[PDB]
This record gives C-alpha cells, sequence and structure tokens, in this order.
C-alpha cells in the first residue's frame, strides 16, 4: 500500500526510480536512466492495486523519453509485482517502443526484465 | 498529434479507451470492456508514429482482479488513425507461481 | 491437423514459410522473406487451436545476421486456416548492450 | 560452436536441458521440467548461429509439451544468447502458448525469462 511502494529504488543497471503511491491507486514520480538516449530525470505515471490480496501487488508505469533537455521519441512501460518483506523488490517485464515509419514498425519494440531494490 | 490522440478508441474485441492528451505529455482517461482509470505519457514533440504507453490497474469500485496491464505502442494519424500496441498483463502471485505471472499480447485501436 | 499444418504459408509482410508436420510432432521446412532452415515442434494430439513453435537462426550460405527468431503460437484450421503467433528476435550482443538484445512482435500467417 | 553449447544445463527453477549442437547449426536434445503439466522428458529442437561474431551466440529452441505420458496442449520457445567463458550461461526470454478456443485467444501466451547454467 502507499508506504510499501513509496520510496527510492534502483535496478540492476544502476537506474533510479523515485515514486509516491497515492491513496486512489496513483503512482507518480521520476526516473533516471543508466542507459539509452536518456539525459537527466523523466516524469513517470502509473497505477497499482491499492487493495492487494502472500501474493505480490500488481503495478505498472510508463515513461515517455522526453524532458526539457532530450527527446528519444520512445516510451517504455514496466509491468510487474511489488513483493514486500525485508527483501522488498519490484519484479518487472518492460516494453520499449520507438516511434517508427510504417515500413519499420515490425522492429519498433524491445522487451526485457528489470528487478528493483528498495533503498 | 496531442489532440490527434484525444478521443474515444476501440480495439479488436470491443474494449473502449477514452483518453485526453495534455500539452506537456500526459495521458489520462478511462478504459472499459466495467470502467477503470488509466494514466500514461506520450512524446509531445514527435519527429514516424508518436510513441506512448499507459497502465490500468484492474481495480475499481466493483471488482479487484489483482493485476495491471501496460500497453506500449505508437499513434499513427492520417485518414484512418490508429494506435498499434503490445501489452503485458501481470497478476499478483505467490512466489511459487511468479514464473507464470505475465501474459503478453497485442492490440490495435481505432476510432471505429 | 498434422497435414493441416503441412504447406506453404505467408505473413502480413510477404515472408513465406514452407513446413512439413511429421506424425510424431516434428516441424521442419524453410523460411524466406533469402532462405533459412527452420525446425520446431507441435502438439500431435490436440484437444482449441494446435500449439506449436519454431526457430530460425538468421544464417545461411549468403549472410549471417547473428540473431535467431522463435515464433510461438497456435494453428487454427477451418475454411481459412491460420497460424497466429508472437515472436522474439534475439541478436548476439556484448554485455553492455544485452538489455536491448530482444525485439518482440506478432505475425499472422495464412495460405493466401 | 558445438562443444560450447553441447552439454547439460539447468535453469533457476531446477529444470534440466540436455543439448547437442550439430555442425549445420542444429540443436537437438531433451528437456525436463520443474513446473507445469510436465511429466518426464520432452524432445527439443532448435537452431543456433554456428559462426558467431565478445558478443554472445544467438540461439532458440522449442518444446511441445507432449510425451508418451502427458500432453499439456502447449509449446514454449526460448530465444536468447549463449555467453561463453568459465561463467558459461544461456540468457533467454520465452513464450509459452496454450491451445485455446477463439474466444480465449487473447490470453493464450505467457512470457518470462530464464538463465541457464552449464554443468
Amino acid at each position: 500500500a502507499e508506504a510499501g511502494i513509496t520510496g527510492t529504488w534502483y535496478n540492476q543497471l544502476g537506474s533510479t526510480f523515485i515514486v509516491t503511491a497515492g491513496a486512489d491507486g496513483a503512482l507518480t514520480g521520476t526516473y533516471e536512466s543508466a542507459v539509452g538516449n536518456a539525459e537527466s530525470r523523466y516524469v513517470l505515471t502509473g497505477r497499482y492495486d491499492s487493495a492487494p490480496a502472500g501474493s505480490g501487488t500488481a503495478l505498472g508505469w510508463t515513461v515517455a523519453w522526453k524532458n526539457n533537455y532530450r527527446n528519444a521519441h520512445s516510451a517504455t512501460t514496466w509491468s510487474g509485482q511489488y513483493v514486500g518483506g525485508a527483501e522488498a523488490r519490484i519484479n518487472t517485464q518492460w516494453l520499449l517502443t520507438s516511434g517508427t515509419t510504417e515500413a519499420n514498425a515490425w522492429k519498433s519494440t524491445l522487451v526485457g526484465h528489470d528487478t528493483f531494490t528498495k533503498v
């Protein structure tokens, strides 16, 4: 619920995710990327199950790779589950999609998986 | 286009996505196949389609499916505007079942 | 159907898949958009579509793209038989770039 | 090349994969599953880049979940790269597809990632 999720997290590549879980199931924050065309901080928005069922808490968020300094013409979404305890982790799968011409659309989307550790 | 995106859309199975695209890159609206709140972002200065993504947690006042889907794709405008997507649906699971927690698929939305 | 699967198929972009389905569950054949060898398996006793998958390493006598695609899906027979798939294309990369090694997409093949 | 790949491997869930890499780029072997409707050994087939480029070697394989004892009406494909050294590993992403009725086709496919360690 709010506090579990709210906080600073890092993935296995050294990117940072700062998130506030709101009472209505809203997720807002900032993302700072360890890779790609990514310079500085980017806004993030998402949603989580604010009334979860030993099972994890399902959540997802999106970043569009545009800030006041750069624009990668691409957006990533991460879908996963928050698993609490002392070992708090967020286990995700993500899709990165770039804006493409129609011809190149077949190769517009990357897929990968990230694990977030809470700090 | 910002307000190119703004509107009501439908996918292949009859689900309906109502969205507003903000000047600064925000997407907000509701998804129904009952109704759920969505939030996302899009490139507000595209070159190419416009990249975008959004999430829906499957909980509202009536049901809680303890899952959340994210759609990642691009908007292509023109005479017949479309949003081509791939999505990941993750369910809250115990550790024993975490390996079978995520479904993947694709959706094509149109104004029709 | 074993020999329901056997035949020549085309996807949305004009690639052509020539396949033979063996009695015991083997798939063999070639894929061309030049030609590459494919191998896979399918459920030879289906209930529902027939589950199946195949791989193509993108190397032949003429080119080597140092990648390999796998297609996972099901065969649906009837008047207009189709093979609905999702695929993963992985490229051989250095460790620095391993996070951007895999493309995901979907393909629909038909006899037309 | 052949020998690098050829051998016995296990994933993080305790499944086993026994594979022989052939000279023409063929992969044949057997898979024994730690989960699902999966009883005993199942045949596998796939392909690999027999002439790879510090970069890994791209490969993929499929198992249909049918043997003489069980049938799950489903097939999985794993796509990834073999990374050699002492730390030999195969890093993959997989798609599991079940045979479904048309109505249920939207939820026929699972996605996940596995890491294989050589034994």
